[PDB]
């Protein structure tokens, strides 16, 4: 046997009420379903929700029966509003009619009501208190005063208007302004906030005010305009709610309110402090300092009022200005009332008793907070006619570091230390020329950095094929070191044979993959533009500079000024994602008019010009013929397949450069610089190529995607560099043919180490950040190549690729929320 | 002699009204202030204002004169709410109390009523009816059905409410939820719409429905569910009005109604059909069907009834459903009715005798479908006792199809429809062919190797300049030309060259090349000053401390570094240009961010002494030449630090346009100094046809860059005047100049005269000037700012020409560095006007823009207001947005303006400024005003970054600014100035505009922003306005 008794043997009671002008009902027929879905009989008193606007067919409908008067009272459970009182039709008090032991669901307020108290422990009963539930977080969807006092708010609201004769909202008709009406209200809580959002919806603005400072800023979330007061007091009793305020105070308050008295005009006062009368705020000097026609509202008439002037239940029109102040204000709303306070015991009657039927609520003394057991102890007020209204006590619980001097010093020092290093490159000058050279450097590096910003996060990869395919213009190194006749006859030579046969592979195949990456955006209802027309610039630039050369004009500056401002538009176009095919076609032109200017800058042999020729011819269809029979899914995938060769041809040119100024050494001016760039464009391109495989490898499934860590992961990087940088004193002027070579050699080998140990504990995820790194480091072996050739256009587009590819990587760590240092170094 | 009786000796009444339960009175107090002020004299019976509200004080104190009632009726002019009836307590009626001959002003319904007509066709009146006035566009202030209808539509709705059972708002309570209540409305006239309005605003669900095409688009607008029925009958009888229907359509009708009528729970019907009874639309089996509790509103309880029950002045319960059957739903609310019915009837009497003082009013009786004499024919129904009350038809009547509303925005989405793909990238296409065309010319014009790398430097820096020009801030345009102007103070670099002698100059030429120095050294020191002064404007009075002595570490670094580098025997120049190159382009780079302003200014500063210091010790002159280029630099340095530190800001321009001009002199005094002194070598070169050339196009650029600079301060000084100098043929003028320039090579080439070749310098100097003066005095006073700027690019030019002439490498990247800045400029300032910069300088017609002929033509009238309608509207303001113009800082009015928004900003207001891009007479003047007058930058807004929060904005006070807030731009597409990206401000509560009279400025005769209705005028000087506000501001706060 489970401790309770079954949901059939008991029975609701629904009277109608006695007391004076009452109109709400207990229960709704929304609430008499809800019951017998539970389990309990419903019994309905006749003359009941016929105020309440409710028939009895729901109730006959609904599950109830319709019964009479002295047997709805005569159950288990009785329902009520308003605590029994003497009935004079019957002439019998209403506890006189309660059956032995019964249980009382309503209204008591048991301190004001000594009798009641004392008629029902004659009566030997069970008496809960729907006004004594302690307000916590989890009754809060069963709080009678809380819904009362909302529906006594908006009432207030709607009742104020239909007396107030003019408008809340106020419009700007073609017939004159009509100003809102300037609504204050005094006391923010339940009531005082639903009236404010009432009024504020409707129209008007409002001006609340409250003592504490979470109903202000509940104000403030509203919409509301809070008022300060001067006296820095608190607002605070035993936790969230409103002590007895000090004189001083009261002074400083209700001169603020005799302020704003002269121009507001509907005042809804709802003050009202626990256990004491309501704060008089308003004196009758003071209140009739408004205008003629306001309306002043009371919501606090029960216990007392806030005004010296409010006769509890009229509407006299205290000299122009009307009195609102019922005290029976959810009574004129007993259809809407009648509703939630059914929803109130509800709520109530499936939480006490939370099983299939047993209606038990095990009724303990010892209860902390928040616990269901603290509202059970707080709402039963009798229990089998001994009282237990004065409730115990809860248990455990009722709830610059960089000082902005220094930012100045440290940007100074960047500053100085910059100017410094421009006069150190300035001291060590070996002509005109390299200072010529510098100066279109340093220019092209910052054309190149403002030339990208404004990418889209479709348009990453789209693009950095194009930078490979104008870094596939290492070739002119290859061109300015062939000679000899049609079979290359010096290793130089050959070396250069080398270098331009791999480098037109990746001219020919970078501009067909970014043919390809281009084709993935046309959707099937875009208007068909005309793309051979952007030839029209390139046999007018190109070919139209062969005359030049068949008229004895030697054009090879402007041509690389042109090729560098056609790479240039190329970037910056291929940006915005409307111009890309423009980007494209000035790629295209801008390598093809250099790779002319530069095969006219030597007039060669005939056989040497069948040579280079095949050379490049051979290249390019290579470097076709492995671009067009791949898939789409590989083309991110096939750019760092088409990276690896770059660098690599970087490191055969600078090495063809040592091998071809040798004999010119012992005899120099500048004879360091073409051996300390040299050195450094060697390093630059092994890093390149060992990097860029790794790249492809990771993302080609021939390795994982997991960083692979190792014992030494920057002892070792570390000894890399320290080897590497201590490769250049082995041949301070040294005289040696042979220790030159073996520092190549060295620096070469230990570049590629070097790679394959940062790029391979990487992880494929930064892996495209990895491919505009490494394209960023080869344009720096592009200015190296430059300085060594002394060629303009060499020096402009590596520069601009760098800087360009530099700025990418640092705007894709941007697109996500990384840095550059966590992502590279293994943070 | 003028026809009329003045309105002195001509008197008012306004009577107490009699009929039963009638509250209105016909003028307000605050409707006696008007009629005052406009000059008659008012008498009200002691009893007529107690109904409504209106104390008999505010009566007495406003202007009136208060008597009885025999006299008040026996006026010269009666005005009251409703006809004269039979009054009770005494049996006379009102008609026989009049003034034999008089005047009525109110409702009278005659063709109802011709019984009470023939009463007044006895005592011989004039008869002012307000029902009978035809609802026509120059008509909205004086409707007085609209606005009963339009208090009894939300009446109806307050009314309805507090009668029905629960809410209509509805929420998720934690108790439980609450659905919204259902509201249908039946007919959308003017009060189905306030009732939608009402309804709407409260949180319910309104689903409305009427016959007209219309009024269910204006249901949609507001929010409805606008209904639709299954029959296809057009609604539209005559006009606006609606007719009756077919019986089968009224049938469906019913039908649909009765289908829903079973749902909702309010309902309003003002279904009202003119010239009969209103139709019943609603069964009585068909109403109690509803829900018990309903509510039901009937506001056509008295023409009739929507319903076959309704009584015709109670509320009854039937059956559970209220029938609220009112016939009086303004009388409720008398107050509110009183004020709108006393604005009708005060904007009526202004509107019909628009004199000063005859009140003439004449009834005539042909007019045009929408004039006055139009509403004058309608509305008078007894002219002097004879009945006129059947209306002729308004002749020449438009309305064959009037739907025209072309916005301005959709002409330009036209035309974009003309740009077919294939020459949007054939026109891409030509540009990049020509340019390297371009660039192929270049190629075939060198001589050698170094004027192509001097082709290769100035491209790179012309890209670096391009760029780094947009990067800067919007807010430091103005102190953007003044560094400017110190970077071009380079030619001294030009000058110390060819510099030389002794203690004093020896030859012609070196005395040329030491005024050179000295009129560039005047714009390096006033230059660096101007933009000292102007950027520690910018500095709040709370930022932290700033160190930028700090900054002097580098410059001795770098510069010091060089000298013992020139002491241990070096070359490192050509670096040296380089760096002061890279410190120049920073100096542009590091003005973009509000923060490091001062940065980018002592990095100039850097730039220019490392490249002078370079270049004197690239000369290594003896210790004579070098005193006498120290005593000229230091000579010119003294005149430019002495006039920077004198002037004000906002006699800024002029100095701006005074430093180009000693540039567009010096060139002059550069290339000339380079021709006579180049000589001895032009037969053994090969690149001596190159520098004749240059040689030539430099005494050019600064030959215009001089003289118009100066007729740009002559102009905005005042020395000259402000109209433009128009010539009868100054086209072709300025093109034979032009071609007079261009022919004037052909001589300078093929003949290596020594004379003749100095007198092609000074011919083509002599006409570049003429060309300067022409041009530049045909422009006009308000455009000048044009020439400030455009200019400002020449000046750039001319150093570019001699980085090409003196085979210098800094020259080139700091002129390149230059007039980008000056091109760039001046394309923002042609974009913000939508004029093109041939427009500006030739001198077309309006901007680009404009269609054809007839701009629009002005509707409505204008609200003035004085200082305490100001102040309390300012008071009661929450957020208020200023724009100001030109003639804020005209009349040195900024100093109460930061005052005043440093006493609202106090007391928790949200006060920001809006600037738009060509306020004042610089690009970015009014920024560096409003920085002088103590305003912090942080709430100057731009036109980009504010122009879409007027929605959200309480106030807007428009001071001193025509264009720059003209409505024009965006809905004329024949106004001068359409298309002009301007200041939306008529999208606000309430807008001030505060100028002298109602006046133009430059253009457009009329401003279509001072006549919406909810714009206010506070005309007078804004000097003595601006600091009274000041002063009324800290009077009432404090
Ligand atoms: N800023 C530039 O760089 C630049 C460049 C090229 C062209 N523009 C021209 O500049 C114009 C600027 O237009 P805007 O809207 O700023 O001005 P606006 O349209 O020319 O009108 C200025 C207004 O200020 C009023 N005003 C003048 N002095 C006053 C005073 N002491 N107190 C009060 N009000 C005073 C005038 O009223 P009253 O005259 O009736 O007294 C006038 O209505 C543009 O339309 C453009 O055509 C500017
Ligand atoms: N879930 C919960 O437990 C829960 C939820 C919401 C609110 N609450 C509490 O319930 C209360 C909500 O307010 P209510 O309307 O139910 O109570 P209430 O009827 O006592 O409100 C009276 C209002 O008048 C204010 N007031 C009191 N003395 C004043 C004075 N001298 N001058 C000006 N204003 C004065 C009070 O601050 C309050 O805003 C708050 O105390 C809040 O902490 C609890
Ligand atoms: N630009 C203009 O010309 C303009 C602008 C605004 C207003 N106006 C005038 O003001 C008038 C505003 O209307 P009002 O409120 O003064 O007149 P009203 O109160 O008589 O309107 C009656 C309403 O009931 C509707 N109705 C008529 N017969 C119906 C039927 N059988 N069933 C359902 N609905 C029916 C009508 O369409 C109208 O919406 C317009 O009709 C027009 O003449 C004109």
């Amino acid at each position: 046997v489970k401790p309770g008794i079954p949901y059939k043997q008991l029975t609701v009671g629904v009277p109608k009420e006695i007391f004076q002008n009452e109109k709400r009902v207990a229960l709704s027929p929304a609430g008499v379903q809800a019951l017998v879905k539970q389990g309990f009989n419903v019994v309905v008193e006749s003359g009941a929700g016929e105020a309440s606007k409710f028939s009895d067919d729901h109730y006959r409908a609904a599950g109830a029966q319709i019964q009479g008067a002295k047997e709805v009272l005569a159950s288990d459970l009785v329902v009520k509003v308003r605590a029994p009182m003497l009935n004079p039709t019957l002439g019998i008090h209403e506890a006189d009619l309660l059956k032995t032991s019964g249980t009382l669901i309503s209204f008591i307020y048991p301190a004001q009501n000594p009798d009641l108290l004392n008629k029902l422990s004659k009566r030997n009963t069970t008496v809960l208190a729907m006004d004594q539930v302690p307000r916590v977080t989890i009754a809060q969807g069963y709080d009678a005063l809380s819904s009362m006092a909302n529906i006594a708010g908006y009432k207030a609201v709607v009742l104020a208007a239909n007396h107030f004769g003019r408008f809340f909202t106020g419009q700007i008709t073609a017939a004159g302004k009509v100003p809102p009406a300037k609504i204050l209200i005094v006391g923010g809580g339940v009531a005082g906030l639903a009236s404010a959002g009432a009024a504020k919806s409707m129209g008007a603005i409002v001006r609340g005010f409250d003592t504490r400072a979470a109903a202000l800023e509940q104000f403030k979330s509203l919409g509301a305009e809070p008022l300060e007061v001067d006296l820095k007091e608190s607002g605070e009793g035993q936790g969230g709610y409103a002590k007895e305020m000090s004189k001083e105070f009261i002074e400083a308050e209700m001169k603020l309110f005799a302020q704003q008295c002269k121009e507001v005009d509907i005042l809804i006062s709802t003050a009202l402090i626990p256990g004491k009368k309501a704060p008089i705020l308003f004196n009758k000097e003071m209140i009739e300092s408004m205008k003629e026609g306001s309306v002043v509202v009371d919501l606090a008439a029960e216990a007392g009022g806030n005004f010296e002037t409010t006769k509890p239940g009229e509407l006299y029109v205290h000299k122009g200005i009307t009195h609102i102040g019922y005290t029976d204000l959810p009574s004129r709303m007993a259809t809407q009332a009648s509703t939630l306070y059914s929803n109130n015991i509800t709520k109530l009657l499936k939480a006490i008793s939370p099983d299939k039927d047993n209606f038990y609520f095990e009724v303990k003394d010892d209860f902390d907070f928040g616990t269901m057991g603290h509202v059970i102890r707080g709402t039963v007020v009798m229990k089998d006619g001994q009282v237990i209204f004065p409730a115990p006590t809860p248990k455990n619980i009722p709830q610059a570091t960089i000082t902005p001097f220094r930012k100045t010093m440290t940007s100074a020092s960047v500053y100085t230390a910059g100017l410094t290093g421009i006069l150190g490159l300035g001291i060590a000058a070996p002509n005109l020329a390299f200072s010529q050279m510098v100066t279109t450097f340093g220019l092209a590096g910052i054309v190149g950095y403002h030339t990208v910003w404004g990418v889209t996060p479709a348009l990453h990869s789209p693009l950095m094929s194009v930078t490979n395919a104008i870094s596939g213009l290492t070739a002119v190194g290859g061109l300015v070191l062939m000679g000899g006749h049609l079979y290359p006859s010096t290793t130089s030579q050959g070396l250069a044979a080398l270098a331009t046969f791999i480098s037109s592979v990746n001219i020919a195949g970078g501009f067909l993959v970014t043919q390809r990456m281009l084709d993935m955006f046309k959707r099937p209802t875009d208007p068909p533009e005309y793309n051979y027309l952007y030839l029209l610039p390139a046999g007018t630039f190109v070919g139209g500079y062969l005359a030049s050369l068949y008229s004895g004009y030697n054009i090879e500056q402007i041509m690389y000024l042109g090729s560098g401002l056609c790479c240039v538009g190329a970037l910056a176009g291929l940006s915005t994602q409307g111009t890309a095919r423009l980007g494209n076609a000035l790629g295209m032109i801008g390598v093809a008019g250099g790779l002319a200017a530069t095969l006219g800058g030597l007039k060669p042999c005939p056989e040497l010009l069948a040579q280079m020729s095949g050379a490049m011819a051979l290249g390019g269809t290579i470097g076709l013929t492995i671009a067009k029979r791949i898939q789409i899914s590989d083309l991110p995938q096939l750019v760092a397949a088409f990276h690896s060769l770059v660098g690599l041809a970087a490191v055969l040119t600078c090495i063809a450069e040592y091998i071809i100024e040798y004999p010119h050494f012992a005899t120099d001016a500048a004879a360091n610089l073409t051996k300390i760039v040299a050195y450094l464009g060697t390093y630059i391109g092994g890093v390149t190529f060992s990097g860029s495989l790794v790249a492809y490898g990771k993302l080609q499934g021939i390795l994982k995607s997991a960083p692979l860590l190792l014992p030494g992961r920057h002892l070792l990087n570390a000894g890399l560099l320290a080897a590497s940088v201590g490769g250049i004193i082995p041949f301070m002027m040294d005289p040696s043919f042979t220790t030159g070579i073996t520092c190549l050699g060295s620096v070469s080998a230990l570049s590629a180490v070097m790679g394959v140990t940062l790029t391979a504990a990487i992880g494929g995820a930064d892996m495209p950040v990895v491919i505009t790194v490494l394209n960023s480091y080869s344009g720096w072996a592009l200015c190296a190549e430059g300085f060594l050739l002394n060629n303009n256009l060499l020096t402009i587009v590596g520069a601009l690729i760098g800087s360009s590819g530099a700025i990418l990587s640092y705007i894709m760590c941007v697109a996500m929320n990384r840095s550059l240092a966590n992502v590279i170094l293994g943070g």
